[PDB]
């Protein structure tokens, strides 16, 4: 973790708090030390004071596997990465206690699409805070390219069959 993406953690933190925070004041939350939910109480305006850091705590895990591993191709392979997370945690419960089969214990390219947006819309959530900071980030002429190694194939293709002419 960078010292300068380290410094952004708190203020991406606060913007997304700050974007949740206008969510439930267009819903109604009014701050109150007594925890419910269908008295429209709670005591950080449903969030609890884990529940406020659940979703900020990976961010710098987001960060790990961005240096780790184009903006659509990091925001799928983000996407894959946020429902890869949640299926191994999921797998590793199920198997301690010996419960029944979740539909999503399937490989990524057989998900259904909402279950795809779900963590995508969170993907571009993050991205867009990256975005506009400047993170010039990638995964990490082409055809010209293709031509000339066509071209050396071709090559290669044509010493051997100079060398069965020969014979």
């Amino acid at each position: 973790i960078p010292e300068k993406l380290e410094y952004f953690i708190n203020k991406y933190a606060e913007h997304s708090h700050d974007k949740w925070s206008m969510d439930k004041l267009a819903n109604g939350w009014i701050y109150g030390e007594i925890y419910s939910d269908s008295s429209k109480i709670q005591p950080l305006m449903l969030l609890s004071e884990k529940e406020k850091e659940i979703y900020r705590w990976p961010i710098k895990e987001s960060l790990k596997t961005m240096l780790a591993w184009d903006l659509h191709a990091m925001a799928e392979m983000m996407a894959e990465n946020y429902h890869n997370i949640w299926a191994k945690k999921k797998k590793l419960e199920l198997e301690s206690k010996g419960g029944g089969n979740h539909p999503l214990l399937v490989p990524y390219d057989t998900l259904t699409a909402k279950e795809k947006a779900k963590d995508r819309e969170k993907a571009q959530d993050i991205f867009k805070f990256l975005q506009i900071s400047g993170y010039v980030v990638s995964r990490g002429x082409x055809x010209x390219x293709x031509x000339x190694x066509x071209x050396x194939x071709x090559x290669x293709x044509x010493x051997x069959x100079x060398x069965x002419x020969x014979x």
